[PDB]
């Protein structure tokens, strides 16, 4: 089975590539055109049109910048029916159902895909890439698929599931934990404490992370945030007192007031006692 | 050379026992009195009281809650002189700068610590201990302390410095990246997607961040933020539409609505073209 990649703008392109390697005829289109031009070194027919590419192949891997334009690119097909569409852009659920009921619609199948990777991680062990949607589809299309990321998992039947989660592992918690480091460092430069001494720990500290991330992740599925040993109270102390330190030093230090928000509205709703997972139990807006 | 421990309470007891299987003589001291009774079966000496602790050995690791305990503790001594006192609480650097001008004041010599490990941890790869002071010092107990952690620095002549990055690394960042998660399952909770679906993807994130983490690290130390790719105004966008998303589905978001306003106020003092490392610019008070 073969396959055409509709947009060629580095992940595109990192995408072809790899499914190349994987041993698959590839067939691209670029609307930037000209961008397209070496993977046809590599090994990849280009083609005049979407229409074209669409007609070239039984599954369409949609690499473009939103969903707004992989609409319009596909509009222009005719027919787009018994084909696979795999959609990798990223985006709201909300858009994701839309534009699966759509391509449903046109009797095509469907497949709502979210990346975690750079570009350049395609080939390589440091990759991953979530699906959702019409678990069929996902069956029939795995073994050309998982060859070009570490790590493939179909993670739920609502097509837009793998925005959720890629909004959620991205998003809520990536960039936010990314700020925290810039809070941190700017709190260490402040103390006129050397920012460089930071290094040596980072991978100590984002190892204990993970640990506490999949530990966090157990007390969620289960009800159990049995105590243990440090508990919520403990904790808006800690916070507290490191948010003082921080402002003191001149830091708005707003990541840390959020979190000790958050930290003290689950004391107040009655968890202090618990173990610091019980946080979640106060995060709806109610 | 010998030590002496004040403190067994898990964390006393860990330092003490790594201690032991490095070949030091060890001599204890708990004032809770009953848990260092296991600390003898190991190989360790226990002792009445601090003075006898103190005069046991001439380098002394505190293990206490507290600075307030330790300083309740070591004025029992009546002579502390000649001695090196390390100890190992978390605290400000105030206390940590009051406390070494004390031990200095008693003709002792000191050196303040932060650790970055579970108990648990301590013999082990999983675990690090920074130290600030007189780097003499430092130099004089490396080889005896180095054994106890697989990572030990000496992060500067600042009392204060290992107590301002034990902050940074733990409550700045660590805490609120521990919290951001929470925001993170519970917005996946909340759009009826399964929280499972987030574990296989967990180690991939924490990856990626430590990479971002040195790179940050990198662009706070040189003073170039050339954009190179995905901007503050990109980050500002994507993070609105995340957060209105997470909003839309019942969540305060707080962090997410910090970590946006954090990004918003680097645009608006116009680095809003440069890379996301440039947000630091702009998290003072002011």
């Amino acid at each position: 089975m073969d396959v055409s990649i509709l947009g060629t703008g580095l992940m595109g392109t990192a995408l072809a590539q790899a499914l190349i390697r994987s041993g698959t005829k590839v067939t691209v289109w670029n609307r930037t055109a000209d961008r397209a031009l070496p993977l046809a070194a590599a090994g990849a027919t280009v083609a005049e049109s979407p229409q074209s590419a669409i007609a070239a192949s039984p599954l369409i891997v949609i690499s473009l910048l939103n969903y707004e334009i992989a609409k319009d690119v596909v509009t222009e097909a005719d027919s787009i029916a018994g084909k696979i569409i795999v959609n990798t852009a990223t985006g709201t659920p909300e858009e994701a159902n839309q534009f699966a009921e759509w391509i449903a619609g046109r009797g095509a199948r469907y497949l709502d895909g979210a990346i975690a990777a750079y570009p350049e991680d395609i080939g390589t062990e440091s990759s991953g890439i979530n699906y959702s949607g019409d678990e069929d589809v996902w069956e029939d299309v795995q073994s050309l698929l998982t060859p070009i990321a570490a790590q493939s998992r179909y993670v739920g039947a609502r097509p837009g599931a793998a925005n959720v989660i890629d909004a959620a592992m991205a998003g809520a918690f990536f960039n936010v934990a990314l700020g925290a480091f810039h809070e941190a460092a700017a709190y260490v430069r402040s103390e006129d404490v050397a920012i460089a001494e930071m290094r040596h720990s980072l991978h100590l500290w984002t190892d204990k992370l993970l640990e506490l991330l999949h530990e966090a992740l157990k007390a969620f599925e289960s009800g159990e945030y049995e105590t243990d040993q440090a508990t919520l109270n403990v904790y808006a102390a800690a916070v507290e007192a490191w948010q003082q330190s921080m402002q003191r030093a001149g830091q708005r230090a707003a990541l840390m007031t959020a979190n000790l928000d958050n930290l003290q509205r689950a004391c107040a709703a009655g968890h202090g006692d618990k173990g610091i997972f019980a946080q979640i139990e106060t995060l709806s807006a109610n």
